[PDB]
């Protein structure tokens, strides 16, 4: 009971993220510090904005967030669920869609990549 | 001339959405309206928060947004690009991931559905 | 009643495909003539191999097929259903995954694109 | 030395598969075995047909295959790449789409689930 979103997280590929307080409407903003950037870069930070679903006030709520990349013209969306694992650790399981910017509508069909990411807490 | 997100749109599925005004930051708010399991209790509306990529102030920007469902524990993410010419008409080309809430971590693998939607200006 | 796979089909982007006879096990092979090839080419043909699901002998059966590209190192998989539309026309609704070849396992996360395709019959 | 498809594998989900021998053409056959809704009636097995891309006889080829379910009307497609070093161990990195059968064309949009699976050599 209590899979909270707020905090610092790290994922399976080296990226880090920090999520602030979740308001009443279930809204939150935060930051994303990436690793893999289809040309990995030093340490570039971008903002994120999402919501957590509050229907039935579930302890392992679903969520979604958009990453507004600051060193590229692409956009990434992440969706998933905040779980309490068998060992009592908080875990974010996610899938994501990476939209690349094309010039012509005739190339739209190849602008979308898909994948997953797993996050666990940092704070230490 | 540019492809603006602000406004009223409808999709190939007959769903409609409204998008507020886009802040300097690329941030926006709106509403998503669908025929919640059509019939039973007609149509419902759920908020939606997202961003538009503004790097290099492109004319046909990429964006993404999260729809926080008001009648289910689910969450949906959309990402795509705002296009022009094909007549001179604005087109929203998107893909989404719909995440269902699951009770146990072992059921995670079957919680994500994926698809597309094309949005056009509301005949008005 | 009778959404059959055998034949010549064309899709929403200009690609063509011909599917041969479906055997007992539900197996079939055929050919794929593409249009968009992340660098569109004249007229390059590649073979395909898939199966149709025969459980309950459904009239609008699900299916899957793999395209073994002959001018590239990638692979594409297609899945969907063979429908009888309101107007009595046969229609294939599909989603597909395009795997690109990477050199290092550290780039695996970006090797997968997703999309859709709609096919209808040719034969005229 | 190369990454061979032929053999016995198991996945992160505890499912197992066998793959026959790969013909000149890149064609292969096998079997997929899972715990069909574990308990009720333990494990079941379903055939599987696919191909391996052989352009430029790469050491870590891409491939795809269709699993024709024997206890449901569903169809599943997998696509990925066969990798090496990480110790000297072969890894199958894949993504799939699972298509459910729907009764009416208007329900098509919710028929496709997407995910990943990592396969490793069967401890034997």
């Amino acid at each position: 009971r209590e899979c909270s979103l707020t905090g610092e997280w790290t994922n399976d590929l080296g990226s880090n993220m920090t999520i602030g307080a979740v308001n009443s409407d279930g809204e939150f903003t935060g930051t994303y510090i990436t690793a893999v950037t289809a040309t990995s870069n030093e340490i570039k930070e971008s903002p994120l904005h999402g919501t957590e679903n509050t229907i039935n006030k579930r302890t392992q709520p679903t969520f979604g967030f958009t990453v507004n990349w600051k060193f590229s013209e692409s956009t990434t969306v992440f969706t998933g669920q905040c779980f309490i694992d068998r060992n009592g650790k908080e875990v974010l399981k996610t899938m994501w869609l990476l939209r690349s910017s094309v010039n012509d509508i005739g190339d739209d069909w190849k602008a979308t990549r898909v994948g997953i990411n797993i996050f666990t807490r940092l704070l230490t």
